[PDB]
């Protein structure tokens, strides 16, 4: 008994629930920072009830809800962001509307501090920001609506991103993604094997999760 078995008993109901949902609205956050206002975090900083923090031993800003909407465990499923180097400021700010929303469904979340990086590496190319899954519900099950949500508000994402002329970044090799998405991506470390390469990708695909974000 687990997320993913749910998942796969009921991939054709979930499906068939989220395809039939009106679409999402978000109310987008005002009173927010701005990436350099993020980078001075430091020990703790309080945004419309996300709690912030960069710390000096870590390389990136991180965010969570002081009351987790989720109620589940975290089942590995994560979404990266990736964009042009250049232009994580500019992307920060066009997402920080719906990344510090009332109505996310994501409780926690990160943001790469580039100054912390080396330019070359690939932590500086892509997969700048990192946001976590959680079911929602308490037998840690996703619902429909949950999902739905979830889906529509990384397309919202793209759909930012792309109408403010926002240039993708480099997909991690680790992670995989549908030709509709330019910056998003999809990764599980805990499913996706001890192979890497061209294998895990494929057994990412395969994800019941992943499937019913794309399908």
């Amino acid at each position: 008994p687990s997320t993913n078995k749910h998942l796969k008993n009921n991939f054709n109901s979930l499906h068939n629930q989220m395809r039939k949902m009106p679409v999402s609205h978000f109310k987008e956050a005002l009173d927010v920072p701005d990436y350099s206002g993020m980078r001075q975090s430091g020990f703790f900083a309080m945004s419309q009830g996300f709690q912030l923090n960069n710390h000096g031993y870590d390389v990136f800003i991180h965010a969570r809800r002081e009351s987790p909407q989720s109620q589940g465990k975290f089942a590995g499923d994560k979404f990266h962001i990736s964009v042009l180097r250049d232009m994580v400021p500019q992307a920060f700010q066009a997402l920080s509307g719906l990344l510090f929303s009332e109505d996310s469904p994501v409780d926690k979340w990160k943001v790469t501090d580039m100054e912390k990086v080396v330019q070359q590496a690939r932590v500086s190319l892509g997969a700048q920001f990192t946001l976590y899954i959680k079911p929602d519900q308490e037998n840690s099950q996703y619902s429909a609506s949950f999902l739905h949500k979830t889906r529509q508000f990384i397309e919202c994402l793209e759909s930012r991103l792309s109408e403010n002329g926002v240039i993708s970044g480099q997909c991690p090799e680790s992670d995989v993604h549908p030709e509709n998405w330019k910056y998003l991506s999809y990764r599980n470390e805990l499913r996706s094997g001890r192979d890497g390469g061209e294998m895990q990708r494929q057994a990412l695909r395969e994800e019941p999760f992943y499937r019913l974000m794309t399908e």
